[PDB]
DNA sequence: TAAAAATACTCCATAGGTATTTTAT
DNA sequence: ATAAAATACCTATGGAGTATTTTTA
């Protein structure tokens, strides 16, 4: 598990499409899709619906992708406030 | 940048030690350093100290280091609860 | 001075790309 | 029929290794 898998999933669940969220991302759809299944397969849990379009998250993404925003998010406070206090000396 | 990044100042800062911390990650140490470098890079902050033997933080290490540790307890959290879920039990 | 951290490469695992096929409209 | 996702294969960036040179206690 890397920052990596969650932004790509994120991406996804945003934007309902592995190609559009491929497009947002700056990299192709199939290396997106590998790195979604690697997320999946390594938490042996499904987090988005096979089987339809548009892409639909499984009660198990829905949990994930509140925690994955969240978690990004403070990732980002994170190293903003860490860059005010690098101005003390 | 990514989970490694934070797990291994993690590690260092904890051992005070670049070395110790590097096989305690099953890694080598100049790997070690070169992902800590990058790391500061990345910020272009200074987390760890020029020089010292028992190695150490700097104030902005300190305060990434406290949250570090946080967001890392908060990605157990996350996949607990989700395992937690797909196992069937609430 | 003798430990520990920093270079200077080499190697390879794997994130990312290309071509094609399969599935779901 | 036709676009988007899946599957396979290939490439290449950078993560990891070995040998070696700085460091600072």
């Amino acid at each position: 598990m890397e920052l990596r898998h969650l932004r790509y999933f994120v991406a996804v669940v945003e934007e309902q499409s592995f190609t559009k969220a491929a497009d947002k991302l700056c990299i192709a759809q199939p290396p997106l899709s590998r790195q979604i299944q690697n997320l999946e397969e390594e938490l042996g849990i499904q987090l988005l619906e096979r089987g339809s379009r548009p892409v639909k998250t499984t009660p198990e993404g829905h949990f994930f992708y509140q925690y994955a925003i969240k978690l990004l998010s403070n990732v980002d406070q994170m190293v903003s406030m860490t860059k005010r206090i690098a101005s003390g000396h």
